[PDB]
């Protein structure tokens, strides 16, 4: 059971888009976030912050301001009205989701370099670390019976997130995580072989 | 299940036991279960099996480091101490390089949304890396993520004959831990979890 339990974890993780209306224990969120932070991070750094959007008027106003920017940006692009609203409808999950947690990059412990190349490299390294912390959260949720779906939208509206949530300039949003009990039971995924995604040299 | 992610430690000393290849393969299949934006495949894992190529790529990385850190004005002392921290990639039984590839990237005319898309693909690869280190661990195999290839991307592309838009996102040293470790027991998030 201990062997198996070890083997099962990451295969319970699906991108869940339809949530039942069962409230989420606060404690599972908190514990799952604690597990998430076992992900690796460069030494003497803390790249990841998780920003849990508990106040519904705050969640809501951030999402409306995002929606608004989306329509005007997609309109500049010359997309037709219907197509814009199709896209915008993709964001409805963040409105209805039982919980929402924004992962953010912060350059805590970042090394400082004089040149642009190594400064970008450093920010990249920090970016993949937050990426690792997000996977570890989705899996921590999934093993506590909780579904989730990573929505990348805040990445395209960093200034609006920062302004709305009153965060300093160097906090960088890396999406949004919708969290809830899935409306439909889902089994274990049976992953496929790596095939062309693994390259031998 | 409570176990899996807690077996994952950054391990820096491996035994001489060889690593069965089918575990590296199966573990990469599991890593790619990580989420990815729709109709994209941001991640490639590049396994350095050919020892001459590994030795040759690290050697050029070592040279680039020495030459750079000397530009910065570090003392020979401190330089040798820092570069010796890359010995692990020489010694590790296996080395896998995760790489970002813009496969299925949506196209934008402006730099702002272009960068956002690149950032989106970058975090997806990170998630896949975590998924790998866990997948390995749950098959009783240690690993360590080393960031260095991110700082020598041109060298890595040159040396591995990869195209210009393959971006290395470190290197994962893999082997059986020389000393076993206890499970992790994570501390609560405290100030890293912000409530709004
Ligand atoms: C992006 C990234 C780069 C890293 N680069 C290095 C490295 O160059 N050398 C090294 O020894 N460890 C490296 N690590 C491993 C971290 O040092 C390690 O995660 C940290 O010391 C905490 O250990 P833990 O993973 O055992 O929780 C890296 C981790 C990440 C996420
Ligand atoms: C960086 C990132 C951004 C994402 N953004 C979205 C999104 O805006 N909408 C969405 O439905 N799913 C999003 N996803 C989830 C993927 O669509 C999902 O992983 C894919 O449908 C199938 O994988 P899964 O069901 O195995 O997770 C995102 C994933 C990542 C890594």
């Amino acid at each position: 059971a201990l062997e198996l339990g070890r083997q099962q974890a990451q295969l319970l993780r699906r991108s869940v888009r339809r949530f039942s209306t069962d409230p989420v224990p606060g404690d599972l969120v908190e514990a799952a976030v604690a597990e998430a932070l076992t992900a690796p991070a460069p030494h003497h750094t803390r790249p990841t912050r998780f920003v849990w959007l508990q106040t519904p008027a705050i969640r809501a106003r951030l999402l409306d301001r995002m929606k608004d920017k989306w329509r005007s940006d997609l309109t500049s692009d010359g997309l037709p009205a219907d197509a814009i609203e199709r896209r915008v409808a993709r964001g409805q999950i963040l409105y209805d989701a039982p919980e929402v947690v924004i992962p953010m990059l912060v350059p805590d412990g970042a090394h400082s370099y004089p040149d642009a190349a190594r400064t970008d490299a450093e920010h990249t390294m920090f970016t993949v670390a937050v990426g690792a912390a997000v996977q570890a959260l989705l899996v921590a949720l999934a093993v506590r019976g909780l579904g989730s779906c990573w929505i990348g939208s805040t990445i395209f509206a960093a200034d609006l997130v920062r302004d709305e949530l009153d965060l300093p300039v160097d906090w960088e949003p890396l999406g949004a995580i919708a969290i809830g009990y899935a409306d439909e039971p889902s089994g274990l995924r049976d992953p496929v072989p790596a095939a062309d995604l693994l390259i031998l040299k």
